């Protein structure tokens, strides 16, 4: 039943974070954590495909997308498995991460264990933007920090 | 059906390396790559239980051990799943890693995805040392470098 994971976000910039995941059986994945050093406002937050850090955050590849879907927010039927939407930083440069997601898992085909969590320079437009980029990355821009999602005690 | 993984080993010291894993179906896992900055001689080399980098290599926990066995060498029946024995650095402090193992996996219960690869200060005595510590860690001593094992393209 009860699975736990951890991710240590690190980057070249001053963005740092610790994210925790817990899933009780078939229950949803509850994500809890903080990110620091952010500019005030919304920042895209996704699970990328590869847990590969040979090229900082570049080697993480694209949004985890085992179904061949277009980019969305967490609530839209049309979304990447990895689409966790946005986290909001305050004027202190800190976001509280508090997400409940049924599509991600810590086991089975949708498991995010050994994939890369990424927080982005800019707001994820949740795939509602006009241009092509919205259907792909939600125009969240740069990868500020990432880590491999690890199994936790 | 082919699965690939990668681990970037990082420490507080001169030891670093990139390790590659490949598993064809339920076959052996082939481990390759290079570690630099090591003292000449044999170094303990294991998969530890947790992919938790919240306290450097310490939060990785003990050897991966889902069958609840004592420590051994990779050829021993009595071994932890994570027991990959020793890598050997030459005069120049380079270890060429070339291992095939039948207990670790890149999927299912023996999966090392989201766990931590550790290279040690000292030789692993392969559980033959005749103190309790041999039966836990092989007297491999401190953790020179580690990384979370991530899904790779
Ligand atoms: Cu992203
Ligand atoms: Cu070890
Ligand atoms: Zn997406
Ligand atoms: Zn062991």
């Amino acid at each position: 039943m009860e699975m736990k994971a951890v991710c240590v976000l690190k980057g070249q910039g001053p963005v740092e974070g610790t994210i925790h995941f817990v899933q009780k059986g078939s229950g949803p994945v509850v994500v809890s954590g903080t990110i620091t050093g952010l500019t005030e406002g919304e920042h895209g937050f996704h699970v990328h495909q590869f847990g590969d850090n040979t090229q900082g955050c570049t080697s993480a590849g694209p949004h985890f997308n085992p179904l061949s879907k277009k980019h969305g927010g967490p609530k839209d039927q049309e979304r990447h498995v990895g689409d966790l939407g946005n986290v909001t930083a305050g004027k202190d440069g800190v976001a509280i991460v508090s997400i409940e997601d049924s599509l991600i898992a810590l086991s089975g085909d949708y498991s995010i264990i050994g994939r890369t969590l990424v927080v982005h320079e800019k707001r994820d437009d949740l795939g509602k933007g006009d241009n092509e980029e919205s259907t792909q990355t939600g125009n969240a821009g740069s990868r500020l920090a990432c880590g491999v999602i690890g199994i936790a005690q």
